[PDB]
């Protein structure tokens, strides 16, 4: 018979979906069987539920939408943390949970996963302020549910919810004919003879892209605009990488007076600036140092858009971007600023946070994504310029600390063909070194930097240098892979001191893409990246 | 000069809390700095919130009152499941979220941590169904607004919420004068005559007691109760360790049709009922086997209780059941059940699931905490007679793997003269095992058993028993302590197979108080207890399409 | 007797010779009155001390009164007293030689 659940999983293949992350629970383990028995879908089941989230965002990020199962109660609670962070950061991911038979749910029985007060609908309420839509799926309006989601993460690229009562999955349902899911056109229009004619005149145009352009894959469409018009583009490190940084028209990261002077003058003098798919924060501004004089500015993001202060409500994001490629006649002729690639030249010298960053830029190849941490790493890594069709994955945004480990793991799932690179500090991993354990399993192959630098440093360079609360107990952490079950042909463990020693290790790790490498670098608690100096002065501030 | 933070620790502090738990971040340091300062005030700090939240829910259990700080947005959403399962089995932990400045807040600025629409107020709404009392402090409402949510702790044992924005922490405040915290008009004396009435003319009485009891920490009260009088007991599951399971009147634990037959009968043959602090969830009864006829039945609760299928409404639970010691000429003069306990003889067997409960019930001692997961060990430890004196952790409602870790420690911290026993299976160890840091950082001393099974055996019986999302990737579970930084005079590490191994590191262990155990128990996948072979059969019946 | 009082939760084993306990046996009042429950040996070696309890209105209830010559009867007798926290133990050894 074909069923619901059978519908529902479909439905996830037409998004590109090939993996279905999670950990199953007594309310999900038939639909469960449901995903092995799909032969087009492969199950991934993790150690927790939060990482299981975190590791679907991570897929999102690379494959344009991702799907997670959870448990009724422990489950899904334990992963609403990665989801607010999937809506924060806008990215498509589907949350399935397993709930009791409709007939558990109507009689209002004191289950297990429950307050024992009989009610089913606190923890969907719960995920309200963080979902793009939701949906308690039933016999009857399931096939209409799981299209009417489905097609909001469509429209919005945000996280949904459908939750999955045991009995509703099983039941009968037909095989969805039409595909998933405009209006607005006449202002499409306007929109791009105004872009159109701005970029024309510009004598100094600079186009900024950011998270958005991520969120709908349309990485692609803005390479290929700046590269037919060689228009200059800077993104935020809140979006690094929506653009090919290969280019020769891309300037670097735009990060208030945090940037390098040359872009920081480059963009502030611009007398034209396009802005797609662009939020400023806090950290993506360098403390809301950033001079982007709204009145030279046409900004365009999925819920809303500006030209020249005059707000607009009625346009489609992802068509807008597309039409970009069918402007005409627009070539930039003036000069850019200076990209003064010097080979890294490695000592003896024991390794320091800038020099690190310095010989990661310079080591890096094409071809690879590059996932950091918040702390030394995200400001020393999102610095840096990638190699062509690379890609990064960072989260200024939420900044949920934990979070680059699994969603490391689920890109470099999302595409073997990219060798993902993680930076991630010994206290972030703390919180989700359980999922050595899936690497392990599922036989990927990234490479993952470990900065041992014996605590929290970034939190030492905000507040409490000398506290204890920025001490964290000292694992071993070069031993962890032996401990989760790896052996030698499986993950390469080192320990790095030196800068001879990091690009021995950097080049061996690159030089062999069939194992993990785990790479523990032992850098000083007092070093930190030359823009968190100054960052950190900042967050005080505030 | 003294400030909210000093207002809120020592607030803390006359609750009887000794130790913090929690994660800093940038919006809660500073407070964080506060804790450090006050001297009767110790920060504990974990590897995940998640954990901090069970951390500081067993340490509830034992202390009586819990406290963990979290970070706004990205620290608070992740203990929400742990508070969750505080609320769900009614602990009484306060959470504090560290928040930004309420000049960021009100400007409405794109910081970190939200969701850049400058709403900070999404995640308090969120812990709305999940806490009895919140608040967002200000500098005007703080002292106010602190006692007003520790008040509704006291009432009601259930979590609650407190967002402390930066400034509003260093916010100028008086120490407290007052203490923190009727009669019902003294309709609690009605009640109490019904009780003492019903149980005077009672030929058979059995007294039932649950979760509440130990929310309340009234398990003296119980156990001294149940001593002077005699009273038949029973618990369930769900609340093990309300009373001293060594009293001579305690039965053992009642769950429904799988209890064993002769307490099932005494139970369900008796004429009359007090249920205390019960509640009857899918897991202690037995997948609502249970036969507790209403009408020969007076059950009292926190929130509401029942005499004979007439509910009241207006009552003080904890004066209430306090007052039972002042009940008069009642002494059961019947006889109780075949409390026929034997001797568990090791061989060199492989280590089974039966045997081993068999073994854990012979070897327990006194001032003992046993905390055992959802699973075979929950299955198996929770029909166990506990020795004199001794408690009990399981979460049989709320049902979250990975809490026991955490809990035990918790737990463990808080009372460091009882003796944890922690059984908890490979697939939960993974959730939550970062905390063994902690634990070794702290120097505490808790018997920690891994029940290595290949995987979750309990789904294994539910559902799917050869499926592939029922395999765990395999660790060398032994091998954690050395990878977590901890040497031989700090952690003992074992692989256990069979009886007498497990026999001679029960004793090993139980005789060195000094140092943690890390015990990894290789049980079979096919392997489940006796009660599980059933229960498991009959949570699928639950879950049939 | 005052120790008992001072912590109900402790079982207190008296161990008093019958020529001692005559200085201070009135007592025995007390203990009935506040209905506390020590486990009391009286070694003998000159009055008849085992009915003492019931002349100071004692019934079964509140005190256990027994002779104990053998070491099974101490055995069995120290278990029993142990074994019932509610109620006084009144008990008289015969020493051997
Ligand atoms: C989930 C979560 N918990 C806590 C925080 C607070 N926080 C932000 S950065 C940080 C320190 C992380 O330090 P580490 O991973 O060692 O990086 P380092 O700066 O030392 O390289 C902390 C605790 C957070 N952002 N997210
Ligand atoms: C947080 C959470 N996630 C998922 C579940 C569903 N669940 C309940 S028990 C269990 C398996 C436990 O396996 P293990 O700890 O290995 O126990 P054993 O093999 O000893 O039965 C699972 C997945 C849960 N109860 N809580
Ligand atoms: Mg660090
Ligand atoms: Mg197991």
């Amino acid at each position: 018979m074909y069923t619901v659940g059978d519908y529902l999983l479909d439905r996830l293949h037409e998004l590109g979906i090939e993996e279905i992350f999670g950990v199953p629970g007594d309310y999900n383990l038939q639909f469960l069987d449901q995903i092995i028995s799909h032969k087009d879908m492969k199950w991934v089941g993790n150690a927790n539920e939060l990482n299981a989230s975190y590791m679907a965002d991570g897929y999102a990020r690379t494959k344009k939408a991702a799907a997670f199962l959870t448990t009724f109660g422990v489950g899904e609670l334990s992963a609403v943390n990665g989801l607010a962070g999937s809506y924060a950061e806008n990215l498509p991911v589907v949350e399935i949970v397993g709930s009791p038979t409709s007939k558990v749910q109507n009689e209002g029985k004191f289950v297990h996963h429950t307050l024992a007060d009989g009610d089913f609908k606190h923890f969907m309420k719960m995920h309200e302020p963080v979902t793009a839509a939701r949906t308690l799926l039933t016999a009857e309006n399931a096939t209409v549910e799981i299209d009417r989601v489905l097609s909001a993460l469509l429209k919005e690229r945000k996280p949904v919810y459908i939750n999955l009562p045991v009995d509703v999955a099983a039941a009968k349902a037909e095989k969805p004919s039409l595909p998933l899911k405009s209006t607005s056109n006449t202002s499409d229009q306007e929109i791009l003879n105004k872009i159109q004619e701005s970029l024309k005149n510009a004598k100094k145009p600079i186009v900024i892209t950011g998270h958005e352009i991520i969120s709908f894959g349309l990485e692609k469409t803005v390479t290929q605009f700046i590269s037919k018009t060689k228009l200059p583009i800077t993104t935020l490190n809140f979006g690094k990488s929506s653009v090919d940084e290969a280019l020769p028209s891309f300037l670097g990261i735009y990060n208030g007076t945090l940037s390098e002077p040359n872009l920081k003058e480059f963009v502030e003098s611009a007398d034209f600036i396009l802005m797609l798919g662009v939020k400023l924060t806090d950290t993506s501004t360098g403390a809301f140092t950033h001079h982007l004089n709204e009145n030279k500015m046409i900004s365009l993001n999925i819920d809303e858009g500006k030209i020249f202060n005059e707000r607009i409500q009625n346009f489609d994001f992802e068509s807008l971007i597309s039409s970009l490629l069918d402007l005409s006649e627009i070539e930039y002729k003036g000069k850019y600023i200076d990209k003064k690639q010097e080979d890294f030249v490695p000592s003896n010298a024991l390794l320091s946070q800038d020099r690190l960053w310095q010989a990661v830029e310079n080591l890096t190849q094409s071809n690879e994504t590059i996932v950091a941490e918040q702390g030394t790493s995200f400001f020393g890594a999102s610095s840096i310029f990638l190699k062509s069709k690379s890609h990064f994955i960072g989260q200024p945004l939420w900044g949920s600390i934990g979070y680059t480990f699994p969603a490391a793991l689920g890109s470099q799932i999302a595409d073997k063909e990219s060798r993902h690179l993680l930076f991630i500090g010994d206290g972030s991993l703390q919180l989700t070194v359980q999922e050595l354990g899936l690497a392990i399993r599922e036989k990927i192959n990234p490479i993952c930097f470990i900065i041992n630098n014996d605590g929290y440093t970034v939190e030492r360079e905000i507040h409490g240098p000398n506290q204890s609360y920025n001490d964290i107990p000292m694992w071993n952490y070069s031993k962890l892979p032996e401990s989760f079950g790896a052996t030698e042909d499986r993950v390469v463990s080192k320990i790095v001191r030196t800068e001879n020693e990091f690009v021995s290790v950097m080049k061996e790790a690159q030089a062999d893409p069939n194992r993990m490498y785990w790479i523990e670098l032992i850098l000083a608690k007092e070093g930190a990246p030359k823009v968190l100096k100054k960052m950190g002065k900042l967050f005080a501030e505030q």
